[PDB]
């Protein structure tokens, strides 16, 4: 608990809660910008690549359907995902740039990172050894230590929302599921394979359950697949709520002991969650070549560079059948997104 780390992390939320407590609304409008590929698509938004037509700077936008939202019960988590992304500042999350609305649709546009998702690199290369998940998990462990310390929960780790940079880092997308909760919370959400016990019981739980989703992720990035699975949700929520995992003969014995603590299926007992925090998993023997401050500065050499030929290349991205991004003559919904 170095004096150097609390006031760091003092500092931090001092400046989260300026700008949470006065957000920033309408800093520009469509055709500022030029349509160039749909990167990824889903049941209520898409994000597109896009080049702002006076500065000629790309990004990815997220454009959002505003009646879609509304059907879908999702108007609290959309408000929820614009005003903390605007908010936050750390070095593995992805910065906002701009937002604005129109009769349509909501709109978060966000700086564009190249190297495309984890989830792509993993499955072309097959599983990543352990120096190289070690590399990965460093960064979410820092990240996930200055969102809970601003009293975020993220509630959606998997390697699709984790999009690898220039130097090889991560930054951390996606927060349609992200809250400011003093408690518990709630809410079903997320993705069957990286849910908790306590969310799949319908219990009221807390910033724990993103720890137990770091054990998933750090399973399935060293054994290149994860561990509950099945055809039907249902069959995934059996295994997990037994907590019956077998793990790979090449792991590491320091591997083993730190999955077994962070997929501990008694929420009071799991790594993150216990008197000393995120320093359990910090000083843990499958850290002990972690060089955590190197690590935030961005001073390590990482493993893997992505191939890619500029800032508009989208070789890392696959293809969707290109849509048209229409804006009503009458407004939609204006009443429930006032505060965006
Ligand atoms: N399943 C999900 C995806 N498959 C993509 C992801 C997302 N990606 C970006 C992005 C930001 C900057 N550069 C490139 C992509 N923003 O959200 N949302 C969820």
């Amino acid at each position: 608990e170095q004096e150097s780390v609390k006031e760091f992390l003092a500092k931090a939320k001092e400046e989260f809660l300026k700008k949470w407590e006065s957000p920033s609304q309408n800093t520009a409008q469509l055709d500022h910008f030029d349509r160039i590929k749909t990167l990824g698509t889903g049941s209520f938004g898409r994000v597109m690549l896009v080049k702002h037509k006076e500065t000629g700077n790309h990004y990815a936008m997220k454009i959002l359907d505003k009646q879609k939202v509304v059907k879908l019960k999702q108007i609290e988590h959309t408000l929820n995902e614009k005003r903390i992304l605007q908010a936050v500042n750390f070095p593995f999350l992805v910065k906002l740039e701009f937002s604005f609305k129109d009769n349509s649709n909501l709109y978060m546009v966000m700086e564009y990172v190249p190297g495309g998702e984890m989830f792509s690199h993993l499955r072309r290369i097959g599983r990543f050894s352990e120096p190289h998940a070690r590399f990965y998990a460093a960064q979410i462990v820092l990240t996930f230590e200055y969102l809970h310390s601003l009293d975020l929960i993220y509630r959606d780790l998997k390697p699709e929302n984790l999009l690898i940079d220039q130097q090889g880092y991560i930054q951390v997308t996606d927060f349609g599921f992200a809250k400011r909760v003093k408690g518990r919370t709630w809410t079903l959400c997320g993705t069957p394979e990286y849910l908790a016990p306590e969310i799949i019981l319908s219990k009221g739980y807390n910033k724990a359950v993103d720890w137990w989703a770091l054990g998933v992720l750090i399973y399935e990035m060293a054994a290149g697949y994860p561990p509950f699975f099945a055809d039907q949700p249902i069959q995934i929520y059996e295994k997990i709520v037994s907590g019956k995992v077998r793990f790979p003969s090449h792991f590491s014995s320091d591997l083993k002991d730190l999955l077994r603590n962070l997929l501990q299926v008694d929420l009071t007992k799991r790594f993150g969650n216990l008197k000393n925090g995120v320093n359990d998993i910090k000083n843990h023997k499958w850290f002990a070549t972690t060089d955590w401050i190197a690590i935030y500065q961005r001073k390590v050499e990482a493993p893997f560079i992505p191939k890619f030929k500029g800032p508009g290349d989208t070789s890392n991205f696959d293809d969707y059948e290109e849509e048209e991004i229409r804006v009503s003559i009458n407004e939609k919904c204006g009443k429930e997104f006032t505060e965006f």
